[PDB]
């Protein structure tokens, strides 16, 4: 088998790929190991949440394909890439000639070792978020080690199903990468008189009773999946190193997505998929299209609460801290100089939003005597 344009991975980035290159390239072929469609993986916690199904979250259904005329090999795992022949080599031993290729392999989730548990789950595909809900209902509990946002979300679905869970991180509080310490610890305020108990400053050895009764479900990030590169020379780091037009290191072959590196960034977010799957469609059909950064992003959709963070909070050196703690709302903001360089915002994302814009414009003020004045120059 030999097509015009070949699309290694059939998720949202995949999906956008092909979407970009209808009516411009008339051969197109999207590989994809899952036996699903390109579906809207964000979705899985409703799934999990509002018991539906693979065809509630498909981004298209198998008829548009077909009177598109694009070409999904499912259940099919690229192993092996010749760039000089143009072939692409399946796990079957099957290969595939292309003129173009598209990589657009998505991520793989990080695995780590849980003292006590039998069987360690993740959320990432659908079939994940199967064997998960049938877990809860088998087991009557779940435990999500990982003090991330989709561990949270994953803990309030499991909740919405009708089954009790709580988190277990080894920190002191959740969400270390987005919030300072205090914004942490409100939030996990917030989230336990709400029901979701975070287990902070865990040792797990020491959780046997809770880890053996209990569905036990690892989400501890993600990284771009990318095995099948490592013969060839695509410049790697994290992601697959990209332009702003989506090219790898070597001519005809493209990447996007969650497993494509752009000046550094990787940050695995949805609106990124759809629009560097878009160029990189474009680009492989000949339009000279290029990407730009877009990314905001407000988080999170967990319990009705709140939280846009913005700028490297984590590892922060500011020269001044503002804080704000009320019962709605905790303000947390990086200064660097006269220039907002950090900040996050749980409870107001008009506030964060604000913040987000002086960062991001890198604007200076003149009056950095008080929070308010800050707030005033907004
Ligand atoms: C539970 C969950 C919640 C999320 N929530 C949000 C959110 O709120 N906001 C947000 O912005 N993002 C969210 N995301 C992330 C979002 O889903 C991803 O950014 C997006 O799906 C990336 O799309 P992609 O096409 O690059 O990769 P993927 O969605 O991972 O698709 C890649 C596809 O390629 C396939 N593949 C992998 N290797 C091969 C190979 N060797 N050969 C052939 N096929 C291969 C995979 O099976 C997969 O189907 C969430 C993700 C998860 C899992």
């Amino acid at each position: 088998k030999s097509t015009k344009i070949l699309i290694l991975g059939a998720g949202p980035a995949g999906f956008s790929a092909a979407k970009a290159a209808l009516g411009k390239c008339d051969d197109i072929t999207m590989i994809n190991s899952e036996k699903y469609l390109p579906y809207y993986r964000p979705r899985l916690n409703e799934i999990i949440a509002k018991n539906k199904s693979i065809d509630d979250i498909l981004i298209k259904k198998n008829d548009w394909y077909e009177k598109n005329n694009i070409k999904v090999i499912t259940s099919e795992f690229a192993t092996s890439i010749d760039p000089n022949n143009k072939l692409v080599t399946l796990k079957s031993g099957e290969k595939i000639k292309y003129e173009k290729l598209i990589i657009a392999s998505g991520s793989i989730a990080n695995k780590i070792k849980v003292p006590h548990a039998d069987e360690i789950f993740s959320l990432y595909s659908y079939d994940d978020a199967l064997k998960i809900k049938d877990e809860c209902k088998n087991k009557g509990k779940a435990f999500i080690i990982g003090g991330g946002i989709l561990g949270i979300e994953l803990a309030q679905a499991i909740i919405d199903s009708g089954t009790p869970a709580s988190i277990g991180i080894i920190l002191e509080y959740p969400l270390e990468r987005q919030l300072d310490r205090d914004g942490g610890l409100f939030l996990k305020d917030k989230l336990d008189r709400l029901g979701i108990k975070i287990y902070t400053n865990s040792n797990f050895e020491e959780m046997g009773d809770l880890i053996r009764s209990s569905c036990v479900i690892t989400a501890v990030g993600v990284k771009p999946n990318l095995d099948f590169i490592k013969d060839t020379e695509i410049a790697s780091k994290r992601g697959i190193l990209v332009n702003d037009h989506m090219e790898t290191s070597i001519k005809d072959i493209y990447a996007c997505g969650d497993v494509a590196e752009f000046y550094g960034k990787n940050p695995g977010l949805i609106n990124i998929a759809n629009k560097q799957g878009e160029v990189a469609g474009l680009n492989a059909c000949g339009e000279d299209a290029s990407y730009s950064e877009i990314i905001p992003s407000p988080i999170l959709k967990v319990s009705g609460i709140s939280i846009i963070s913005c700028g490297d909070i984590e590892n922060n050196k500011p020269s001044k801290v503002f804080r704000s703690t009320q019962e709605d709302k905790y303000i947390v903001c990086m200064l660097k100089e006269n220039k907002i360089d950090a900040a996050a915002v749980i409870g107001d994302v008009s506030l964060g939003t604000k913040l987000k814009k002086a960062i991001d414009s890198s604007k200076s003020f003149d009056n950095i005597s008080s929070l308010d004045a800050i707030l005033n120059n907004l």
